[PDB]
């Protein structure tokens, strides 16, 4: 029965809730149509959240020994919530008040970004059941468990948080969390050297795929290792759909992961009021099954992306842009 522990648990007071209430009326500009004004605006207004909140942030951010993610309790209420969408083309969640909670919060991490190629590159996307992807490998699914990931593997411009800020939660739906530490810990030195050799060539997510869209990486890239960096502070890059094993070896030692995972995983109910980020370079994370009524009160989480470096997708993207384009991808 593990759960985020006290570390990766910031809770926040009353007061420091109210300053960051009031610290939202200083985002105005529209978080679909004026990205980069809205991401700056907040970018600038969270040198007004309570130093406490902005300590643990940075620290959290700066990433040596995080933990892999960040569970915020005690966000402001969402008081005029509308229903919950049955599609993701709506993007409800962009325009709610938790929106400039999540930016505000985002944008001491580092900066907000979008992908063309992932939910029609809207700043915040509406994570809710989808009733045609039920039993699909997406954030929109539900009839199946949302296997082990890490956000786009294939990737090098893949986001180095993924920031997911709860509106209506679900009883029984529960966010899965895996370390690379975790990882690391169940196994033996064989297992983590031969982890740490490219052998897993990976592909671009099917979702990417569309009419005349070609990407300057190609359809399979590769092969790279699971785990990367220091050896008491491991990177991973994780997806059993989108990387292949290019020996029996390597296929197995998939399965070891995954194994680990089932034993190691940590729970936890997003629930209202509640803010997850998850370092997407220190661990995987995953959502059980729940089963979902597509009658307006279902589980909606607003999901956003965070790079540290905007810089390194310029190349990507338009001046004062926040999408990078899907052939970059």
């Amino acid at each position: 029965e593990s759960d985020p522990e006290v570390s990766a648990i910031l809770v926040l007071t009353s007061s420091e809730a109210s300053t960051l209430e009031r610290v939202a009326d200083l985002v105005t500009a529209h978080a679909l149509y004026a990205a980069h004004d809205f991401c700056a605006q907040a970018q600038l207004a969270a040198a007004e959240l309570p130093s406490r909140v902005v300590a643990r942030l940075q620290e959290f951010a700066w990433g040596d020994m995080n933990e892999g993610h960040l569970l915020i309790k005690g966000l402001p209420q969402v008081r005029s919530l509308p229903p919950t969408p049955t599609s993701n083309v709506h993007a409800v969640a962009a325009t709610t008040p938790m929106s400039r909670y999540q930016a505000l919060i985002n944008e001491c991490v580092g900066r907000m970004i979008a992908y063309e190629a992932e939910g029609h590159g809207h700043t915040f996307q509406d994570m809710v059941p989808s009733a045609m992807s039920a039993h699909s490998q997406t954030s929109l699914g539900s009839a199946v468990e949302l296997e082990l990931h890490t956000e786009q593997a294939f990737s090098p411009l893949r986001p180095d948080f993924v920031s997911l800020a709860c509106l209506r939660g679900d009883p029984r739906a529960l966010t899965y969390l895996f370390s690379a530490r975790q990882l690391v810990a169940t196994l033996t030195t064989q297992e983590i050297a031969m982890l740490r050799e490219p052998m897993w060539t990976t592909t671009v997510d099917e979702s990417f795929l569309a009419e005349g869209r070609t990407f300057l990486l190609g359809f399979e890239r590769g092969p790279i290792p699971i785990l990367s960096g220091a050896d008491d502070d491991p990177f991973i890059v994780f997806d059993q759909d989108l990387m292949r094993g290019i020996s029996a070896p390597a296929q197995e030692l998939q399965q070891t992961v995954i194994r680990a995972y089932y034993a190691e995983r940590v729970s936890h109910c997003l629930a209202p009021g509640e803010m997850l980020l998850i370092d997407n370079r220190r661990a995987v994370h995953g959502r059980s099954i729940f089963a979902p009524r597509f009658d307006g009160a279902d589980r909606f989480l607003s999901r956003s992306f965070i790079v540290a470096d905007g810089s390194r997708s310029r190349h990507a993207r338009s001046s004062f842009g926040r999408v990078v384009s899907a052939r970059f991808s």
